[PDB]
């Protein structure tokens, strides 16, 4: 077709404190045996798109993204990110495709 099975993996701490610089990674692979030149991942915080990347990915490539953020308001923030967001590719898993993190930021 032929259909991959991309995959992403948001990892990083879970409570940070406010004004303070937090460094998150994003862990995105390939697991179809083919390769995805197309290949976005994109983060969202609360709805809001934050950050973005392209690349491409082969059978079986696994490819590591870095970001840092700074929460200046103390409330619970909700991380999400997606590849693929546009829908370029047809996958065998459209589910396993997203990763949901949550983080607290604290006056602390």
């Amino acid at each position: 077709m032929e259909f991959p099975d991309l995959t992403v993996e948001i990892k990083g701490p879970d409570v940070v404190g406010v004004n303070k610089l937090a460094e998150y990674e994003v862990h995105v692979k390939n697991l179809g045996g083919i390769g995805v030149p197309s290949t976005k991942v994109r983060v969202y915080i609360n709805g809001t798109l934050y950050k973005n990347w392209t690349v491409s990915l082969g059978p079986k490539e696994e490819k590591v993204l870095t970001f840092s953020w700074t929460p200046t308001q103390e409330g619970m923030y909700r991380i999400n990110a997606t590849v693929d967001e546009e829908n370029t590719v047809v996958e065998l898993n459209e589910n396993n495709n997203v990763a949901t993190f949550d983080v607290s930021v604290v006056l602390e």
